[PDB]
């Protein structure tokens, strides 16, 4: 389930980072508007990119906590609240982040392994709403 997904990706950080915002940006090409260092560039361009893999291993060292913070798919309020009042996320909307677990999901649909994509569908879900709550339009 939920929890050892957790435990799944953060044995394999860098590699389920890497590949899940990729699948990201190729299904929502203009999310690049948001990375415009990303912009002209192979996966495997990407792959050797610094800043890229420094990002994504950031970003999913983050969501692995609020996930793990989170109770039955529902994440903390505060998890929330940082997520919104983050410098780096100040021109963002919810449907930002909907298509980023709408990805994810697929990913790990698409994968050969057991993830629970309904509990990351759910995840998801809550997140947005969280977020919302918190302020994001
Ligand atoms: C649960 C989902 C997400 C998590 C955990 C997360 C986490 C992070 C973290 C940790 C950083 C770097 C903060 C720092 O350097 O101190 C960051 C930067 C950033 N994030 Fe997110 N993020 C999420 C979703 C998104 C989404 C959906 C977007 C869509 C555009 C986004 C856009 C950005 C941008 C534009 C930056 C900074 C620009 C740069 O990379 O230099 N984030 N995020």
């Amino acid at each position: 389930g939920f929890k050892q997904d957790i435990a799944t990706l953060r044995g394999d950080l860098r590699t389920y980072a890497q590949d899940i915002f990729l699948a990201f940006l190729n299904k929502y090409p203009d999310e690049k508007r948001n990375f415009k260092n990303f912009v002209g560039k192979s996966d495997q361009e990407l792959k050797s990119m610094a800043k890229f893999g420094d990002h994504t291993e950031k970003v999913f060292n983050l969501m692995m906590e609020v996930a793990d913070r989170a109770t039955d798919c529902v994440p903390l309020a505060s998890d929330a609240s940082t997520l919104v009042q983050m410098k780096q996320h100040s021109g963002l909307t919810t449907g930002n982040f909907e298509k980023l677990f709408v990805a994810l999901v697929e990913y790990m649909r698409a994968s050969g392994q057991s993830f629970d994509s309904q509990s990351w569908d759910r995840f998801g879900k809550n997140l947005v709403s969280a977020l919302s709550s918190a302020g994001m339009k």
